[PDB]
């Protein structure tokens, strides 16, 4: 009944999805093909005959911008199109870092950006390009787009993990941010496929956390001797968790979720 | 020396291009490939072109309903296909002449109606409420990253062929009332040859690609009347389409012989149709 075609095997979310699909006992296969060409994708689909498809491909000179366009724009739009022609729900792993605190959603307010909102942080190429694709993907009834931010998981060896970035910085800033606890949200995303959810979902845990709060948990739970300094353009914001929370009332707030899925199992 | 790969034989400009290459003795070929990399990659190796022309659409105001199937259809060809084509050309060192739209700008506080102040290449599209408009702006902004691509902003394209329903003149001449707004416009008969020359000169970046100056719908209809049908009649509105002027400085500097709409209209469109 359930059969998953997944793109991005050499990737963080891609790999974790594979391991998730073992322990869940779900049939899955990693897309051999390349997003850059439609021929590949059509083949994979017709060969694998998937019920759902997952896109975890992806996450500035010309060469690297062009490369990103080829995979994040052309490629993502092509997969979306094919999956639509075929009737397949496409889970599209994307970014929430296209918003930033502003006059209508001020730092410290509790008012988060909603799914329906216009991306207000689009100066950087990556940010703009990500906003462009998200806007375009709205016209694809089958696509479900997930706004992931500053992904964190239970494994601190991962240089991509946000906690291990912050515990490395010389000085750090202290700004509350919406973040994605992978261990919790990734099983949730799989459930979203099963329920055939589509549209945009902010895909962070509800509530916000700052670097100081995360470094405090880090010192207490995993290195009691740890020390950091504070400062006496990146994205900072809250995403509104309402829509994702309505569909998934078991979803945990960040601190509470950092404690269970990340810090308690790494205690030392 | 020259060998052109052209996309869009189906369409207005793409058809016109082919005829110009015939008339000028330039070897050209229309691409079989659907804008499917491998399909395009095949064309480039089969044709071994010196330059590539993307007229894959759409010539002018298009043009149907904006439902999902229709929006998606433009995204597949005008976004993913155009970006795929630009990519392959860039990898291969090939210059790509991309025919596109100027109808992504609108009269504003800093470029007011009647001011003679026109939008520049560098300017940020300010008319992007509608899907088509936002989408073409997106692609245009993205194409800025492909140094081999030459984006041309064509507005309300016009031909000496007054029988062609795509021609802006015959649209307006066939309508009951009309809006009368000064606009920048493109005389294909004059401007299409120039685009062949831009390719020859390996030009790149964005060019506003309308004739210098503006005409209103009325100034045009009056010329229709005195040149083709003196018995012609029309009323106005007393009561959203893109209305703007496009700065022609950059195109004129590169092409001094470029004429303004009115004189270009007279010479290319109306006089050889008396
Ligand atoms: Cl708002
Ligand atoms: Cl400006
Ligand atoms: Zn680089
Ligand atoms: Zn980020
Ligand atoms: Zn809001
Ligand atoms: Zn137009
Ligand atoms: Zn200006
Ligand atoms: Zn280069």
């Amino acid at each position: 009944s359930f059969n998953f075609l997944i793109y991005g095997k050499t990737g963080w979310i891609g790999g974790l999805l594979g391991k998730l699909c073992e322990a869940q006992g779900i049939t899955y296969t990693y897309g051999s093909g390349r997003l850059q060409d439609r021929q590949s994708i059509v083949a994979d689909i017709e060969s694998v005959k998937p019920s759902h498809v997952f896109n975890a491909a992806g996450v500035w000179c010309e060469s690297h911008k062009v490369e990103t366009i080829r995979t994040n724009v052309a490629g993502t739009l092509t997969l979306a199109d094919i999956c639509r022609e075929k009737g397949l729900v496409l889970i599209n792993y994307a970014t929430g870092c296209i918003f930033e605190y502003d006059s209508g959603h001020p730092l410290g307010s509790g008012i988060g950006f909603k799914e329906e909102d216009t991306p207000n942080f689009t100066g950087s190429f990556y940010s703009k390009t990500k906003a462009m694709v998200e806007e375009l993907l709205k016209n694809y009834e089958n696509v479900c787009t997930l706004r992931v931010r500053m992904p964190i998981s239970s494994d601190l060896t991962n240089p991509r993990n946000f906690i291990t970035k912050i515990a490395r910085y010389e000085k750090v800033v202290d700004i509350p941010n919406s973040m994605t606890i992978l261990d919790e949200l990734l099983p949730i995303s799989i459930e979203m496929a099963k329920r055939n959810l589509t549209g945009i979902y902010n895909f962070t845990n509800p509530g916000v956390v700052s670097h100081n709060e995360i470094l405090e948990m880090y010192r207490d739970y995993i290195d009691p001797s740890f020390t950091w300094k504070n400062f006496t353009p990146r994205s900072n914001n809250e995403l509104d968790a309402t829509k994702l929370k309505t569909e998934f009332p078991e979803l945990m707030s960040i601190k509470e979720s950092l404690i269970k899925f990340v810090f308690e199992p790494n205690k030392k």
